[PDB]
């Protein structure tokens, strides 16, 4: 058997825009994902988050699913423009009420809330003022975070400032594939820097407002392996695409060496002036992990090399040892006091069989392998306190729309029916047993 530490936090994760629907209900302002998805050409099939999983109405049912599965923690995000419709200034009580009911329900049912303050749904009003490109967002984000802390910090004790600031900056402002859909490398690196400044300011406010409780930050990570033994390209991909881009500032007070080699000219001229503030002490690091990649130098002087490995419906290579590597590596490089796996999961072409069940053995095999590697990292000293499956529900998968299903629960979008998949049932047994057998 593979048993986890006593009180290890087994969880599931979601994000507001991906599951809620009703983006403009009850006085909410538009987000940048509302306007981006309503722009033709940006999202597969013209899909939007207008309805999604209708969690805005079905939240109680969904939480009852978490309870019934015996899952111990729920990672969810708060929609900034539901709380402050113009981004700063006015606070919307109906937006607070929505999350208040979720928080109280979770606590009543003995489920630990983990709140992501920002999972990509920036208020549109702030994007008109440059969004993450504007230095003033450190102030706007701090004011937003302070409202959440004042309203919920009595009950919610586990907070995450940002989900995947690399994705927000680079996919949103360089690749242009995510909101706000820009392609400018100078803007993208100023977003990187302002995301760090905003994170640190929010942590600073947290220490002033919520006497009890812990705050951290979540990074996307890939497992990069070299295509040959000629290695530096892997080095750069790790430092740029993984936690070091942000953790080197936080722990060491500067960007990683190979990031500066690539991107110095794109960063603000006096960016180091902000570094002492960026070193604000954090309580844990959240790592998201899904895929491994074979990488070679290619005259960012990096290209991916396709491997003949099992892949998910995203085309992502399944490399379970990657989750072990990233956990070992984070300890070795920055030694954070606590780590969580804040997302791990897979998209497959799920079908409801004639027997009414969703037989996703492929997803079971994926989760089991990665949970096994996480267990290993714990045996070797990594202070992993929890593990969150992405996602509770099939949902709006950003620019892929509804075409990619990551849930351990199937959603029939025609009826909003939830069908617990085989992977959901399997996971519930893992949680009940506190591990694998
Ligand atoms: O970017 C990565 O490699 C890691 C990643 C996967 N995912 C995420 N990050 C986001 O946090 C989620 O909102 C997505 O739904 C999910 C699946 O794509």
């Amino acid at each position: 058997v593979k048993k986890f530490p006593e009180g290890f936090l087994w969880g599931v994760a979601t994000a507001s825009y991906q599951i809620e629907g009703s983006p403009l209900a009850d006085g909410a302002g538009m987000s940048i994902w509302h306007t981006f998805s309503h722009t033709p050409g940006n999202v597969k099939n013209g899909d939007t988050g207008d309805v999604a999983c209708d969690h805005y109405n079905r939240w109680k049912e969904d939480i009852e699913i978490i309870e019934k599965l015996g899952v111990k923690a729920y990672r969810f995000s708060i929609s900034w423009p539901r709380i402050l419709p113009e981004g700063t200034g006015r606070v919307n009580q109906k937006g607070l009420d929505f999350y208040n009911r979720i928080i109280d329900t979770l606590l009543e049912k003995g489920i630990t809330p983990f709140v992501t303050i920002y999972h990509w749904d920036l208020p549109f009003a702030l994007q008109l003022k440059g969004g993450w490109a504007n230095r003033e967002i450190a102030d706007w984000f701090a004011e937003y975070s302070r409202v959440l802390f004042e309203n919920f910090g009595d009950r919610v004790k586990n907070w995450i400032t940002l989900n995947e600031p690399w994705v927000v900056a680079i996919v949103g402002h360089l690749y242009g594939v995510h909101a706000p859909g820009m392609r400018d490398i100078y803007v993208a690196f100023r977003a990187v820097h302002n995301l760090l400044r905003a994170h640190a300011r929010a942590v600073k406010v947290f220490r002033e407002t919520v006497k009890d409780g812990k705050i951290g930050i979540v990074f996307n990570n890939g497992y990069f392996e070299p295509a040959s033994e000629k290695i530096r390209a892997v080095r750069f991909m790790h430092q740029f695409n993984n936690y070091p881009l942000f953790l080197n500032p936080i722990y060491r007070g500067d960007y990683p060496e190979l990031v500066l080699e690539f991107a110095r000219e794109y960063l603000p001229e006096n960016y180091k002036d902000d570094m002492s503030e960026i070193q604000e002490k954090i309580d844990f690091v959240g790592l998201n992990y899904y895929s491994g990649h074979l990488v070679k130098f290619d005259p960012a002087k990096v290209s991916f090399v396709e491997r003949d490995l099992p892949k998910t419906a995203m085309g992502w290579e399944i490399v379970p040892e990657g989750i072990y590597w990233i956990l070992k590596k984070v300890k070795e490089e920055y030694n954070p006091p606590e780590v969580y796996i804040t997302e791990n999961g897979a998209a497959f072409d799920d079908v409801v069989s004639e027997d009414g069940r969703v037989h996703d053995q492929n997803r079971i095999d994926y989760l089991k392998a990665h949970i096994g590697q996480a267990w290993k990292a714990i045996q070797e000293g990594v202070p992993l306190k929890g593990y969150f499956v992405w996602s509770l529900l099939d949902n709006f998968e950003w620019a892929e729309g509804y075409s990619k299903r990551f849930g351990i629960v199937y959603v029939d979008y025609s009826t909003q029916k939830r069908i617990v998949k085989d992977s959901g049932y399997w996971y519930s047994n893992v949680v009940k047993n506190n591990g694998l057998e």
